[PDB]
């Protein structure tokens, strides 16, 4: 294990997407693969670590209630050095577009430590949307020595920014690897599938289900309030449908969600769900309403219509294919688009088409090759 590879990540979406790559690298006897978590998230990170049986070698222990962007940035810069010093890695792998990604990349760049960016080249073209994720991925890509692009379009973004062609490997997105792994867990074990389903005894098998998440930082405040009012209007219009909403732990969305949506009989506010259960819910859903990046990739892959509650996106493929539509946080538009999917089975069939531009679920192997060769509702 001469080559030392340090994988670093901090949040739920990074952990899910990095898990298959961690597994692949740890399995090898000619790589010394180590994991450092920044713990930018705690519970939402731990849910992933436990599911995929990943015990980090280092944990920077950073999360505090109501932390700021500056808190996370400084926390990482202060604490990561001891990790770099202890291991002396040959390469640092970072993921995606969180403040963890940014701060780890800066720290490594400052020390001439080569960085590989898993999920490289996604762009909205707007430094204020998503905020600060667009900045985070742009900085990371500027300083990275390998760029693992999930699509040809992301590759093209990098090349247009002056990234050398030899640095960019179009590998697809490891989220497909993770999704397939979990889909298999469910399909291959009926006992497991039964247990997962039994976590949601409030679900009615005869009722259509809509699955909801929301946490984009630029949407805090008024846009989120409008999104919640749209959900209320929909819940009132479709009293026979069930609206299942796994909350996010960020207080800026958890508290208003509870305050605004807590009194509706057919809105089920639940805790953030471990990925196994969440894939079950996505698969069960009639459609999805979300501003999540990863769900914009997973939903269309599962053939589920996605109403994207953003005014822009860095995942254009599903939009172009029709399986996702941008609805922003305009209540009238959200209600209109959701209502069409309930009211028109022909609209639903026209929209519910599998779309996956992200590869065959073996992105992790391609990255490795490049480098080496019951739930109770809240009320
Ligand atoms: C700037 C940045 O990197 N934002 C990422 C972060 O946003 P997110 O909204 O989670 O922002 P933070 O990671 O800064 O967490 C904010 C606050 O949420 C609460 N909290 C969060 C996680 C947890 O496990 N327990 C907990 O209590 C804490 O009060 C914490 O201080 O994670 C999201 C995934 O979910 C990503 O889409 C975002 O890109
Ligand atoms: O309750 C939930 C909500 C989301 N996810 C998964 O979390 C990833 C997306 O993370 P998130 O939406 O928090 O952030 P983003 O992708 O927008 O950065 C995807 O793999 C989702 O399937 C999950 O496991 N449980
Ligand atoms: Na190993």
């Amino acid at each position: 294990h001469m080559k030392k590879i340090l994988l670093v990540f901090g949040t739920r979406p990074e952990a899910i997407k990095m898990a298959p790559l961690v597994r692949a690298l740890k399995a090898r006897a000619d790589v010394d693969a180590k994991v450092c978590v920044t713990a930018q998230h705690r519970q939402m990170l731990d849910q992933v670590l436990s599911l995929f049986d990943i015990e980090p070698d280092y944990d920077l222990d950073l999360m505090r209630q109501g932390q700021t962007l500056s808190d996370v940035t400084t926390g990482i810069l202060h604490a990561i050095g001891a990790v770099f010093d202890d291991l002396r890695p040959d390469i640092v792998l970072v993921h995606g577009d969180t403040t963890t990604t940014l701060a780890v990349s800066l720290a490594a760049f400052y020390r001439y430590l080569p960085i590989g960016h898993v999920e490289a080249g996604l762009r909205s073209g707007d430094i204020w949307s998503p905020w600060p994720e667009e900045l985070n991925r742009r900085v990371t890509d500027a300083v990275s020595s390998w760029h693992f692009a999930p699509t040809g379009q992301a590759r093209d973004n990098l090349l247009s920014e002056g990234v050398p062609v030899g640095s960019v490997v179009m590998t697809g997105n490891t989220v497909i690897d993770a999704l397939h792994d979990v889909k298999h867990m469910l399909e291959r074990d009926d006992a497991l599938s039964r247990e997962v389903a039994a976590r949601f005894p409030f679900l009615d098998p005869t009722a259509r289900m809509v699955l909801i998440t929301g946490h984009r930082r630029e949407s805090f405040g008024e846009p989120f309030r409008n999104f919640c009012e749209a959900l209320r209007t929909l819940a009132h219009r479709y009293r026979d449908a069930q609206f299942v909403y796994p909350l996010h732990l960020n207080p800026n969305v958890r508290e208003p969600a509870l305050a605004l949506l807590g009194g509706e009989a057919n809105i089920y506010l639940i805790e953030p769900q471990e990925y196994l259960a969440f894939v079950y819910l996505m698969s069960r859903s009639h459609f999805i309403i979300t501003d999540s990046g990863g769900i914009q990739e997973e939903g269309p892959a599962l053939g589920k219509p996605v109403l994207v509650t953003r005014d822009t996106t860095e995942r254009p493929e599903a939009i172009r294919a029709g399986t996702a539509r941008l609805v922003g946080t305009d209540p009238e538009l959200i209600v209109r688009e959701a209502s069409r999917l309930f009211d028109s089975a022909s609209a639903y069939d026209e929209m519910a088409r599998a779309s996956n531009p992200y590869g065959d679920g073996h992105a992790s192997e391609r990255i490795v090759h490049a480098l080496m060769h019951a739930e109770l509702p809240l009320n």
